[PDB]
């Protein structure tokens, strides 16, 4: 027996781009990751988010499924150009009642929504403007936030910024592995900035908005180890927290500042007076996500882009090669709690992908999924007994989806999408993770 606490919040995740389809229905703008799938060479197979889970038509039946697994939360993202298809100025009333729908069910249903403001589905016109790396975005997306308080705050409550900001910023604009496709290590550095900017700028609209709301911000984290007890693998490992953790923006959020090995790497590409907006950058949040999946060896590398590289290893792995490393999920949390001490912690995506069939029974035998959710979820039973103040906990993803570059070739649901036939069979994960919530824990 693992018993959570009682309230604790148990959840699943999605994001609008990977999901809903249609993604020019009813006056919707372009998004930056429907010009970048469209682009040839992008993404695996030419995958787009053009079609999907079909959500965008089968959103009732899902979250009757959400409903008929008895989960207590649903976390998803808005659509930004759904809501103003140039960015700023217009309203899309069609985008709002999309929205207004979902909300509504849930709430009739008793399950509870968190809103990711920003999934990575920027609108297409702000990209002609420079996007993340204007430093006008601050305003733009502040004024979508607002509209966002002012249409949906009376009954949604609880409200996420940004989704991983470090990979917007750097898997978007310095890998160009991600929308908008970039290769330039002083844009992606501004991109971290503006980020934090609009991020500051939409919490204090919030305050002004939405008197009776929580918000809060989501990092992807890994669990980095050293190679050795040597000369520098130990600073890798530091260098990797605060570049590619938490720190990087609760360094600014909590401390004023970018985190110290951070500016030694960075202080070249971040703007000059990049400290005249850290006052603003402070504006108080009332939690953290965390996102977690795996962990990482690294070591110095006096060869590599940023004097780090990553030492494969033997462990069970992922369908992503990730390796499957559980107590990640509990350092991480213990470390968040150790460094920033945020009142309320929420880890807001854990899952894995594996080549999931059907099998002749009917059913996917996901074992490795439910071993693999298992293991986590025990691990932040753990940390909750240590004190951490873990509120709830969002599996990643209810569905299977469109997996960025990696197209439909990455299935992370508890339940399985044919897309062929846009039917949902759930997963014995998903079956599973049902008894975990009606038992409020493990065993
Ligand atoms: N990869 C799976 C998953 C992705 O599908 C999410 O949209 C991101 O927030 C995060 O990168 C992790
Ligand atoms: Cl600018």
């Amino acid at each position: 027996v693992k018993k959570f606490p009682e309230g604790f919040l148990w959840g699943v995740a999605t994001a609008s781009y990977q999901i809903e389809g249609s993604p020019l229905a009813d006056g919707a703008g372009m998004s930056i990751w429907h010009t970048f799938s469209h682009t040839p060479g992008n993404v695996k197979n030419g995958d787009t988010g053009d079609v999907a889970c079909d959500h965008y038509n089968r959103w009732k039946e899902d979250i009757e499924i959400i409903e008929k697994l008895g989960v207590k939360a649903y976390r998803f993202s808005i659509s930004w150009p759904r809501i103003l298809p140039e960015g700023t100025g217009r309203v899309n009333q069609k985008g709002l009642d999309f929205y207004n729908r979902i909300i509504d069910t849930l709430l009739e249903k008793g399950i509870t929504p968190f809103v990711t403001i920003y999934h990575w589905d920027l609108p297409f016109a702000l990209q002609l403007k420079g996007g993340w790396a204007n430093r006008e975005i601050a305003d733009w997306f502040a004024e979508y936030s607002r509209v966002l308080f002012e249409n949906f705050g009376d009954r949604v409550k609880n409200w996420i910024t940004l989704n991983e900001p470090w990979v917007v910023a750097i898997v978007g604009h310095l890998y160009g592995v991600h929308a908008p496709g970039m290769r330039d290590i002083y844009v992606a550095f501004r991109a971290v900035h503006n980020l934090l900017r609009a991020h500051a700028r939409a919490v204090k609209v919030f305050r002004e908005t939405v008197k009776d709301g929580k918000i809060g911000i989501v990092f992807n984290n890994g669990y980095f180890e050293p190679a050795s007890e040597k000369e520098e693998d130990i600073r890798a490992v530091r260098f990797m927290h605060q570049f590619n953790n938490y720190p990087l923006f609760l360094n600014p959020i909590y401390r004023g500042d970018y985190p110290e090995l951070v500016l030694e790497f960075a202080r070249e590409y971040l703007p000059e007076n990049y400290k005249d907006d850290m006052s603003e950058i402070q504006e108080k949040i009332d939690f953290v996500g965390l996102n977690y999946y795996s962990g990482h060896l690294v070591k110095f590398d006096p060869d590599a882009p940023a004097k780090v590289s990553f030492v494969e290893r033997d462990l069970p792995k992922t369908a992503m090669g990730w390796e499957i490393v559980p107590e990640g999920i509990y350092w991480i949390l213990k470390k968040v709690k150790e460094e920033y001490n945020p009142p309320e912690v929420y880890i807001t995506e854990n899952g894995a992908a594996f080549d999931d069939v059907v099998s002749e029974d009917g059913r996917v035998h996901d074992q490795n999924r439910i071993d693999y959710l298992k293991a986590h979820i025990g691990q932040a039973w753990k940390a909750i007994q240590e004190g951490v103040p873990l509120k709830g906990y969002f599996v990643w993803s209810l569905l299977d989806n469109f997996e960025w570059a990696e197209g439909y070739s990455k299935r992370f649901g508890i339940v399985y999408v044919d897309y062929s036939t846009q039917k949902r069979i759930v997963k014995d994960s998903g079956y599973w993770y049902s008894n975990v919530v009606k038992n409020n824990g493990l065993e």
